[PDB]
């Protein structure tokens, strides 16, 4: 038994992944990242400019989780095109390129770019609407009317098919509204749930002080604080996105924390917190966990219970 | 060394409360935490007529929290009021009353009545604009035009002191859309962060299945997972709003959690999934917990903390 499955006219191996931030910002990273047994990589949300991101100390790591304030430090959108374009072995794996401009206008210039290399070599865009750590920028996909007008704009600049990174929700009200925005936009092949839980507070009570420099401590959690709400986000859109993909991130430890996902209905599985921690290994265990629990329940391929959580 | 806070005119042996929603439903539950060593109670949000509440099971606890959608199961405003105003022994500790109407009107209804009752025998207020688990009716304090509409409406049909219970944000601009809207309300001298995280879901690996019946599952989440989470809703209020108090809810298991909420800026620290998991024994190891950290610290009173969490310069 093996845990190949074919989404988005790509073979993956399997369904795991790194989230994207995580284990990719440099060549070294995305080297790594293809070296190691994932089915799949993503590269940094970059931007079109390189940055140096916010202040230092800007993640911390915790036994429930991790805290971040990276504030997009990156390489610059000409690097990632070019790792893209010119260096990744797409006989490994396939490659996602994530993209978090700070204005509509940015990501347009970046996917207008970015076409020419999607059409030749098959990179995956994911569209970042989700960053929680820039001083100033709140997350696009909170303000419905802003993010249904970066979706109008990046479809007919990019007009291939992409996905978009989305903020937890908590509200039935939003997960209605949100995916019926998504629903509008029929390149809009995958939604990514969930980029980090925003603006939470960790404080250290030795030295009553927070963890992180940025913004007075505030910076976007994962691990395992955040898997229930991560599975209710990927289970809303995958109800409410029937003709889409999902693909799961948060709070994924575990191949039992995978096969959740799945239930709840992912299509890929990324992992972030546990792979900073654990480093690129966690992909062989991960792979072993998530086969041993499905022979244990007698299936025999993901399509057999992705989505099938069931109610009482 | 003491744990004594006076505000908003009550005398407090400790910050310590339940959270609402959590032993204290019935006239029964009300008399536990009476007879805790809890520094006050807060009564079940209630409704103008009892209500059943979502079907069971409904909640859940793990290791690292609990998932419900109780759906506000009560008794109905008729009997919280009647508790306040006959049966409350308020030698004991301070009472506050938590009201969840399903509209403004129903609010407005509940707090025309409630108001002699306050004046007479010194009862607060604390309304709830951040129940996530009535299939159909969304956090009230998410939207906030209807925040401001429930609060203009409730400080001129009650015109004394209340306080608000809210949900938590994740956005810096909804912490100060939120905390400006507040900030228009004078009656409003406290603010309660934070309620449930909304709409969270957990499923059984072994049975496949979610482990609440309403809603598909879907329900609010309590205690370790939500602590960050309701630590910065707490500074960012505090911080925010100078001119209220703020109550911390939200993860609270130790001592040391709520070290880290009064830290942050809390006043009055709240304790739900885990009262709801050890019982009001709990009250007396939170204290002594307290005490520990305060005494190893060379901290005196609570107000030598108060509000002073460090940042990194
Ligand atoms: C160090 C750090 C950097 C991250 N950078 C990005 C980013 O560039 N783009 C993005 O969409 N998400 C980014 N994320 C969020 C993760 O992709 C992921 O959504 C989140 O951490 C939740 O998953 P987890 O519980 O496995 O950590 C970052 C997370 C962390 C920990
Ligand atoms: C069993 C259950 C019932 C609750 N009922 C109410 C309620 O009636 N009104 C309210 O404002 N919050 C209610 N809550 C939310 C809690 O008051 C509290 O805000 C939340 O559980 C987070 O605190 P915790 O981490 O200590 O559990 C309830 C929570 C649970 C666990
Ligand atoms: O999308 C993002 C951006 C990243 C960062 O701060 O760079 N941190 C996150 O948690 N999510
Ligand atoms: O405000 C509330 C209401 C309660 C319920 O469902 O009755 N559950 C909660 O978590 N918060």
């Amino acid at each position: 038994m093996c845990l190949k499955l074919n989404l988005l006219d790509h073979v993956f191996a399997n369904p795991f992944m790194n989230a994207a931030g995580v284990l990719c910002s440099t060549e070294e990273d995305l080297r790594c990242m293809t070296a190691s047994s994932s089915g799949a990589l993503v590269s940094k949300s970059c931007t079109s400019a390189p940055r140096d991101g916010n202040p230092e100390p800007r993640y911390m790591a915790f036994p429930l989780g991790s805290i971040n304030s990276m504030g997009l430090p990156n390489l610059g959108f000409d690097f990632y095109l070019k790792y893209a374009s010119d260096l990744h072995d797409y006989s490994k794996k396939p490659l996602f390129l994530s993209i978090s401009g700070l204005s509509v206008e940015e990501n347009v210039a970046m996917v207008r770019r970015l076409a020419p290399v999607a059409q030749e070599k098959g990179v995956l865009l994911e569209l970042n609407l989700s960053c929680p750590n820039v001083p100033g920028k709140p997350q696009v996909a909170y303000d419905f009317e802003a993010m249904r007008t970066y979706l109008q704009q990046v479809s007919l600049a990019y007009g291939l098919p992409f996905g978009v990174k989305m903020p937890p929700y908590f509200d039935i009200a939003h997960f209605d509204t949100a995916a019926a925005v998504l629903n509008e936009f029929p390149l809009v092949k995958f939604v990514t749930c969930v980029n980090s839980v925003g603006n939470g507070l960790v404080i250290d009570a030795e030295s009553e002080s927070v963890v992180i420099k940025p913004k007075q401590g505030f910076g976007g959690l994962g691990g395992k604080y955040i898997l229930p709400t991560a599975l209710a986000n990927v289970n809303a859109f995958y109800r409410r996105c029937p003709d889409k993909l999902v693909f799961g991130c948060g709070g994924v430890y575990s191949g039992e924390d995978a096969f959740l996902h799945i239930l709840a209905g992912a299509s890929m599985v990324q992992v972030g917190t546990a792979l900073q921690e654990e480093g690129p290994g966690i992909f062989t265990r991960l792979e072993d966990e998530l086969l041993e629990i499905m022979a244990r329940k007698g299936y025999r391929t993901l399509e057999e219970f992705r989505g099938r959580v069931k109610t009482i």
